[PDB]
């Protein structure tokens, strides 16, 4: 520490890392970049890949949202108890990221026309996570193992924004419905989810959700 | 171990993990799935996210090409000396994946009409890796730290397929050109790159490159 998140004023690719920090009792500084500032063109060329989020952990400046999530999982002890679990958490997080990539293309590129067929295809994309939960202690614990990991925060975020996009999307997925309810009830996640900083923040940059 | 890779008969998302295993003196079994077998639809339902590669390490089965690379990096000690190094290696590997995703889209969906544009844009996508090498020992060693990591094999593969797509794309990048030459001359990678198994395997599934 100290932690600083530098990002556009939306939830986007930073809400899972914000919930992880909040749940782990950490505080962070939020450095909000408006689109007007971004378009001035002074910040982008200092960003490694020209994009945000940018994250500072003391001395270390990181780019790439999943690299920042894996860093926090490693440093705060949220990456499993052995190599087998760590491997399974990476497999889960990469599946989360692939669906997040599709969700972002829908939202920014083809919301009006694409929404119907996306929501239709969504059960096929949610089914892997339901199967992983049934394989792990019958769905009663976390996505991998017995303790929360960086992968749980990213999957919870993905499921929460999907419930806004398609309200009944988890009705046929009992373990995933219960999981979302269970993790949302964690004292510090519930407090974060009710915070005005979270509530006032739009999910995406273009008003679609 | 034992190690088995289950994939289509192409280089695609498996050539970097094959170069990693070869360079670390490991042997593995290739289970080849043809397009015609895949189309029959009996194996796809058994894959967690309905896709390949599938990788077996002893009794651990894994999916997602980058979760397989991170697993091999962690179990074979190619993931840095400390936490700062591990986070930088994830940042590099996520930047490689981003450009790999762009490359895949060009090849499979818009090769004839998008090639010129892609190649015009490519210097701006390669410049971060040139910059990362110059900050690491003036570009004389690996991409992060002083030992090879899983991320080096993935960056090496990406650069090699881009030299086929746009011959001379590394002309203006002296540290990346030197880097490709240095890693390609490592005797076990050198052997692998001239092996008929590698040479006879198409880069992609549609015959474009
Ligand atoms: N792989 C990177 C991808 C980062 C990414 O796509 N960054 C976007 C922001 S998230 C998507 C997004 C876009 C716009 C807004 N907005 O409020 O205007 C919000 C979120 C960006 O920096 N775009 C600026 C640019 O490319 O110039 C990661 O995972 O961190
Ligand atoms: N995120 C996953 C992405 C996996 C992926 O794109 N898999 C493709 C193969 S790699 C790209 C590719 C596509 C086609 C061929 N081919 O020979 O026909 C080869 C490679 C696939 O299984 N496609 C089959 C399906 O979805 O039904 C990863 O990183 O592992």
């Amino acid at each position: 520490p100290p932690y600083t998140i530098v990002y556009f004023p939306v939830r986007g690719r930073c809400e899972a890392m914000r919930m992880l920090l909040a749940d782990q009792g950490q505080s962070w500084k939020e450095e909000v970049v408006t689109i007007d500032t971004w378009m001035q063109g002074l910040l982008k060329p200092t960003c490694l890949y020209g994009q945000l989020p940018k994250f500072e952990d003391g001395d270390l400046t990181l780019y790439q949202s999943n690299a920042i999530l894996r860093h926090l999982g490693r440093s705060l002890g949220l990456y499993g108890k052995n190599q087998r679990e760590a491997a399974q958490m990476d497999m889960v997080n990469d599946g989360v990221e692939d669906l997040r990539g599709k969700y972002v293309t829908l939202i920014y590129t083809n919301y009006e026309n694409g929404k119907n067929d996306y929501v239709k295809a969504l059960p096929g994309h949610l089914k892997p996570f339901e199967t992983l939960l049934s394989q792990n202690q019958g769905g009663k614990a976390f996505i991998v193992g017995d303790q929360i990991s960086f992968a749980d925060y990213n999957l919870l975020d993905l499921l929460l924004i999907h419930q806004v996009l398609a309200p009944g999307c988890l009705d046929n997925f009992p373990l995933l419905s219960a999981y979302v309810a269970r993790l949302s009830a964690r004292p510090k996640i519930k407090a974060f989810l009710s915070s005005p900083e979270h509530v006032n923040r739009p999910i995406n940059g273009n008003g679609k959700q």
